[PDB]
């Protein structure tokens, strides 16, 4: 486990709900007897693409007692309020973001009916929510699938001999192929690796594989991933968190993962390569510089991502470092609020509750 | 410390309340130098028994209306038909209803007591100064700290009973340190006395379970027969459940992941905790220990206990344990070696009831009902 | 780590907010060839000039309508009306102070700046235009110290004796009047009340100026390289213990007598000491010093013995945790958890309910529920 990680070639932020914080995937092997090859022009997934699984949507509810709305009207209703002028007719509540494989485009959330839904004839544009007469809408109306997922990329598939024992990415990352397997993506053929990138080479598929890890490693892990569960629970339970408590989210080894923040007292999410970091120096060439792909990350409202903040006097915090300095700081304790929870996610079975809006 | 840990024997619920929770005893002893016996016949402790410490109850408090609101102490005779009402769906309801005056019993409940199963004193919080004996002056009833609120329990007879041992098989081996369960499973004499139970002569053993046999300062551990490594351990393990318990507590909400940290995790007696019906529900059992995953899960769908699968209740199991939506058992311990995460295991699961006379300092504001 | 920890020459009681509970510093610094030197008779500080961090305060409200901005003393005369009884409670019921407190803001205590959310933009200054009174973040209502000398004095010294260690003619420590050794390492040359002394790396000054304390101190208000790599990073795990700890507390405004306990300095050395009374939050200082044997401080299961007496404590709560059940036998959470022995009490979530309104504040007004 490196001292800490920072995300290469971060993907752009999307806005999720609490439930969907993941807790880091820290399983890293090593490099042995495998370290020439040949340089590989492959393509790879663009950082984007790994938050093609959550799509954008909200929810609409009809009323005179409560009917069953249409999608035409609900859209233009949600396109008013966008900007506001009747306030009211279908009750428009946002946001209601679901998760959606990219294989059967199936959509899964606690808000839908029946736990997760499937464009139909009988639903070609909505989902039924569970709700006597409420339906949910993605926000673009293609729920922002595209197929513009690859880009060029130079790394070098490892000799050991005539076999293959693993890859190098183009940024050094050595990823084995331990847990590797051939999977096609979007046309195109490709190897899908246990760390989560896809790569297009072609040589000779939640889970995860760990038969093969000394006791000590695996025991590690899972003392990592419970104490970041804990924090998952209380997340969820007070919909606040500590930007300590945030950091725990942070994939400790190189790798592919996800990278965390908060914005507008919403959860953002994107997509990273995380490489080892040795040095804080290495990151923080001055005390008011977090270096990300070899820019200052500047940040926003005084947060930048997983934990890291820049206090009032415009200094980087972040969690890890400061703690191992022994320097207790208030703002890394405080919770921060993350108000917003959809009314129809803990529904069951004239007016509903939600007359309130 | 085994992989995991599951009951045999495995005996009823009752509802408890949340600081009844208790932390296991995680204290079991070895078998170095004691081989083989002579198979002995005995009785031991119907589970039922070990939760005799429980004792359901209700609360009634006197209510007078206006006309043109107020508190009387009313008495167990029609608290009593009051309560029946309220199981039965009688307009008992009409009774809260709003010179002219109404006389109304408000019955609240749970309000599971603790008793000292041979003092028979209650121990409670709504009890008058947390505890209540019953007297010639209060015979079949209690009071509170709130002066016309009195606590009745829902058996005239609070399950005091003397039907509680019955028959089984084991094995004294020769030396002569210990005894073998109809389990099979080791008890050492060790932090053994002697007691009288029902008029009868048995032994306790450290684990508390007591046998019918003969060849006493008798709640304690004395813990000096353990090495450092292994006291520091059951300290750690112990300290982690009681974090659980006080967020237990303090939310009054807990998940299937904490729940598991009330497993005894090394056999003998221990209790076992469930949720049903959002109360905490309490069973006491034998428990086994557990090496292989398949021992207890012949496939994903069937957890097996006493021999059978089983049912769980509201697809939920015992310990932390329960079933998705199409069966499939998450044992916390096993998903958690997995690095399997799920949100079912992690919901914080709420048990809202919380008595309004607990903690109440001397109408009343808990009465708009 | 010594097993348990037990101040010593423990001095007063000041309330405090949640938020100004510390987590302890448990660096100590061993001796390595420092054994004896020369006695020496100096002068170290009072144990409430550390706390003189914590100023007392009310907010003073008025209404007439709350729209009237208070005058300073319209204010004391009404806050001392609610101290006792008096018409107070009727002006709530033309011009009338609704009073609101405790209001605690921590000071810096060299250039006299409080610091708090109820001050306007989190902080204040007194100024020939309030000489005696801070502005809100709401602008009819003011701020005022409980004490117009906002517990300032020079009064902190004390007589005590030490022994001056000897390597070299270099210096490498002091043994206080407790007996117990606290090095050189860190330690820097200060004035404090217009003594000069030098200032250990345990929070404590002493009076008695040393060779090759070229280099003066920057702040009162830990950094530390030079220690076992093992050792560093278990401080690290009680530290970050000790700040979920407070992570909670600042969250549900509550506490438990076994959380309030990773409050404790688990080293010896000058520390604050933590307790609840009035259902409000209190600190002390003292010098705490290893227990080795929980005898030592528990010589009958009734009495913990503090500073040669057994400590009454308040409403069954000593400090730091210790809490006196109902027999009256001294439950000390480490020593409870040591035996295996759980007790509701310890686990018991304590409140501390009060929220001052204006902290972060931004006709008439919603606060004033007339209190
Ligand atoms: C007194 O000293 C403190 C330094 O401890 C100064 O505190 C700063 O004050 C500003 C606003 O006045 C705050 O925004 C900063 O956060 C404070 N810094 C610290 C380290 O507390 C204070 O300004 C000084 N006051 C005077 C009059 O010099
Ligand atoms: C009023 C009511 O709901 N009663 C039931 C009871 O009949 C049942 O035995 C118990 C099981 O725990 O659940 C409850
Ligand atoms: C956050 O809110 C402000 C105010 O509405 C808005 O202008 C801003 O664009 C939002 N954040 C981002 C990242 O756009
Ligand atoms: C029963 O024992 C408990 C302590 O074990 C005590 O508090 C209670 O008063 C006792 N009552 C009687 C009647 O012996
Ligand atoms: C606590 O409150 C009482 C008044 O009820 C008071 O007399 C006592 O001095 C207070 N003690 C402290 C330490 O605040």
């Amino acid at each position: 486990f490196p001292m800490y990680t920072i995300p290469e070639g971060l993907g752009p932020w999307t806005p999720i709900d609490l439930s969907h914080l993941k807790c880091p995937d820290n399983t890293y092997f090593a490099e042995e007897g495998c370290n020439e090859g040949s340089k590989v022009s492959y393509l790879e997934l663009k950082p984007s693409f790994h938050s093609q699984n959550k799509v954008q949507g909200f929810t609409c509810t009809g009323i005179i007692s409560h009917f069953i709305p249409n999608q035409r009207d609900c859209r233009q209703a949600r396109e008013w309020k966008k900007e506001g002028d009747p306030r009211y007719s279908w009750l428009i509540l946002d946001p209601a973001v679901v998760e959606m494989d990219i294989y059967n485009k199936t959509m899964f959330s606690p808000v839908l009916r029946n736990g997760y839904c499937n464009f139909s004839p009988e639903n070609p544009d909505f989902c039924e929510t569970n709700h006597q007469h409420s339906i949910w809408i993605p926000e673009d109306e293609g729920r922002g699938i595209t197929c513009d997922i690859f880009q060029a990329s130079t790394g070098i598939l490892l000799k050991n001999g005539s076999k293959v024992c693993g890859f190098q990415d183009e940024r050094g990352l050595f990823r084995s192929i331990k847990g590797a397997c051939k999977m096609i993506i979007c046309g195109k053929s490709g190897v899908r690796l246990y760390d989560g990138t896809w790569v297009s080479y072609n040589s000779v598929c939640h889970t995860v594989k760990l038969d093969n890890i000394e006791e000590s490693i695996v025991r590690d892990l899972i003392k990592k991933r419970e104490e970041c569960l804990d924090a998952l629970e209380e997340v969820m339970l007070t919909r606040s968190i500590s930007f300590r408590k945030l950091s725990l989210f942070r994939k400790q080894v190189p790798g592919r993962g996800y990278v965390y923040t908060m914005i507008n007292n919403t959860m953002m999410e994107a997509t990273g390569h995380y490489k080892s970091v040795d040095n804080w120096t290495d990151i923080l060439p001055n005390p008011i510089c977090l270096m990300v792909d070899g820019k200052c990350h500047p940040g926003y409202d005084g947060v930048l991502f997983n934990g890291i903040i820049r206090d009032s006097r415009g200094k980087i915090l972040i969690p890890e470092m400061q703690s191992h300095l022994l320097r207790d700081h208030l703002e890394l304790l405080k919770r921060n609020s993350i108000p917003w929870r959809h009314p129809l996610v803990h529904y069951s079975e004239d007016l509903t509750s939600f007359a309130q809006l």
